[PDB]
């Protein structure tokens, strides 16, 4: 009973595939009614699918989180279809690495709109909806970008440290609404590990050998980590991040 | 399935009241078979009581985690009333408040063996046997002085900052055994604010005006993070502190 | 000769008042030759004045950080009025307190265009700089909000705590232009109290019971700061920021 | 100015070599009188030899820190000899690494007392002195272990993650009686690096690939440091460890 999530209704963003997916389907193998979006409705199949397997409902809606009216009006439209939200994932992000001298405006700003400021304003939507009715929990997606950096990925990085920063002042301010807001960081994750870089043989033993356990996350290793925050088994934590990495920040 | 411990083997230090109790009894309902420990075996009678109300088996058993022989023969003791040992709980604590100019040699002992060296040769004892075996998960009690300093709590503060240091360092050597080693720090809960100390209504009023939901922990806000830090939700969490503090650290 | 600063060239942003011009005031008075920006040049006077006072040279330009274009023009033209650039200064930041449910679009852009982006790009062009040069030393003023969180600065939070993680991925990406990236956290500093909200007695009460030096910054508090940074003190000191803050992160 | 320590009488625990040395020295250097001590008084003949170089006294007395009657006594005596006492480097130390199934209670003994206990009663020593004349500045040796575990380094860990606590506890208790109390958590350092553990060049290989400096410090590395935390410049900083490790927790 303290990590059901039955009868609560659920928005996950960028959900598509990768991270955001595995949360998705965990939050309705939980109990959850569960809203995903992403760029394109038609990129949902596959979530939409394994949600449904569950016999739990599934709404499905496109979203630009770089609009900010999107982030408004697509939110408010998953409260629609789910008759009401009280668990909001901030998923959608951009990654990238370039050179920081390299860095143009534009870069810099589908990195930071995408990953920061359309975690905020979504935030805002999901939160006015909860704080009308009875609270409810949100969890952002940083990375351990939020911890560290990781050379040529500087507005990425700025991006998740933000979002940290904004986990932890939102918790601060939404928690009289009953609003709780924490965050995941994902380590080196293999279903988030499609870019070119990553098969760089050399770049994964290194790695690897900075991560305790040896070895990348799969979706078991983040979605229960997500309904977990969510839970009433979490009513006591806000404010927080919980990395999910292997041991790599405790380690040497 | 992914927050069930049936079948797993706990031993949780310190278990008479408090903490130790509320999370001794949440393994229990969540499948775990459980030994508790406490100075003397009569103390335990609730815990063993509320325990036994969950169906499973509990085991008793005397420990002064001051001892380091005790450290290791009654964590052994408490592996063969089980029939194995996955979970161990380092809850036991000495709690003391004192001007640091009035700290002599001996209290600063009984509070660090206690609280720091006693949690180390219990987690090695527990550690050796999850070694032998298939691993497990250990969770260490911090505190809030694992991260900020409290005046006249110094050598607690020293032990709570040291043990997440353990936990840290366990993590990143004991991954390889399968071994995964975890910390909560806990907040102001209303089960650990017992001491005269906690009455002044002053003090109350300044430290609920830090915390961001505006109370002191329940039982409820802790019991389902042991849990959850034992189980396979957990499997890529290592060598982290969750702290159940109500937004205390995260808030201005 | 550890701390000296002399024949070093230094850019310090938003500098006519507040921390940036103690800052530029204070490199100045350990050796600097200083450039200062500011909206308009004429309020850099003060600054100005007080740096002629030590008998160097201070160069004194127009800049928006907003404008990517300035960020670069104006960094490039102080290392011409100068003869070189080897330090940075990114002081200039917008504050704002707005409850998150009432931060529109505008706001958002405004505080982290100001407060993260145009630091990036001011680093960007310095950086180019010392990298084609012999290197040098960056900056960054953050925040207590680096750290934790303050209800009603959302945006401003994010963009502090956005500047850390700038920090440390620009130290680590341009070590090997033998570029140092850092950063200060000042705490509460009375030349930068000036907003009406900072009168408000009680809130004055309470957040001095929260300083161990119970006291505000002066602007002797940071200077040093500053400078230390910047000196061949700090060689093996990179990604790191250091609060000046009477002890407030530190204490419960 | 700022950054001067004329008149200041210092005390630097366990002194005769490396890091202890550096720092000494660098006090001297500064300004100050310096006190140094180690296990016998024969071993800080090339200490004594470098501050008497600077013209400055240097008083040089035997002591164990793990005796506590010695951490007063010897302290009390290094205040006799400068006429006062106002800065205090809680540098001495006993590095260990042992695979944790292997630690037995001795070593732990050994290693807690030098590292954590020692420093504790060495600065309640000073401490007092301070309180009961104008205040002062201590400075507690860390480790990059206060941040992340070393494997078969966990009661060195515990040790200088403990004193990190320390730190913060006893900067928030004394604040009220003008004495700072800060740390430096070295990375690596070459004058530290003398055990056999070190000449094994894969780690060096990759340690050094973690470290975006890509060197090991030197005693100018430190020696600057130390000074600023006893300066003016430092009015303002309490509780706080600055690491000095070439960017490594900054980095990836
Ligand atoms: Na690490
Ligand atoms: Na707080
Ligand atoms: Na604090
Ligand atoms: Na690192």
């Amino acid at each position: 009973p303290i990590f059901d999530l039955s009868g609560r209704r659920a928005l996950v963003t960028g959900a598509s595939r990768g991270i955001g997916q595995s949360i998705a389907v965990a939050l309705a193998e939980a109990g959850a009614h569960v809203a995903v979006t992403a760029r394109t409705v038609e990129g949902l199949a596959e979530t939409r699918a394994l949600i449904e397997k569950t016999g739990r409902r599934a709404v499905a809606l496109a979203q630009d989180v770089r609009d900010v009216e999107a982030c408004a009006s697509v939110t408010r439209a998953a409260a629609e279809g789910l008759g009401g939200l009280d668990i909001l994932v901030n998923n959608a992000g951009f990654e990238n690495v370039r050179p920081s001298f390299d860095v143009d405006e534009a870069l810099w700003d589908t990195i930071v709109s995408t990953n920061l400021k359309g975690a905020f304003f979504c935030a805002q939507a999901a939160g006015r909806i909860m704080a009308d009715a009875n609270g409810g929990a949100i969890v952002n997606l940083c990375s351990l970008t939020s911890y560290v950096g990781i050379p040529t990925a500087v507005p990425y990085g700025a991006s998740k440290s933000g979002l940290l920063g904004v986990t932890r002042a939102l918790a601060t301010e939404w928690a009289a609404h009953n609003i709780r807001v924490n965050a995941i960081a994902p380590g080196y994750f293999r279903t988030a590990m499609t870019a070119g870089f990553y098969e760089d043989e050399d770049w994964q033993s290194r790695m690897l050998e900075k991560i305790p356990q040896r070895r990348f996350g799969k979706e078991s290793d983040i979605g229960g980590v997500a309904v977990f925050l969510c839970s009433d088994a979490a009513a006591y934590i806000t404010g927080h991040c919980i990395p999910a990495d292997g041991g790599y920040l405790a380690s040497i």
